[PDB]
């Protein structure tokens, strides 16, 4: 599943990940670490929408 985060328009796909950041492709939102925020704008978990229909 895509999020998307309110603040800045970016889309965490669960597919994707964040490696970047530690996050490896398959990661659901849910598991993502509790300090995990937006790699664009730095926004909390609590800023990201599902998108689902
Ligand atoms: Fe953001």
């Amino acid at each position: 599943a895509k999020w998307v985060c309110k603040i800045c328009g970016y889309i965490y796909d669960e597919d994707a990940g964040d490696p970047d950041n530690g996050i490896s492709p398959g990661t659901k939102f849910e598991e993502l670490p509790d300090d995990w925020v937006c790699p664009i704008c730095g926004a909390p978990k609590s800023e990201f929408e599902k998108l689902e229909d």
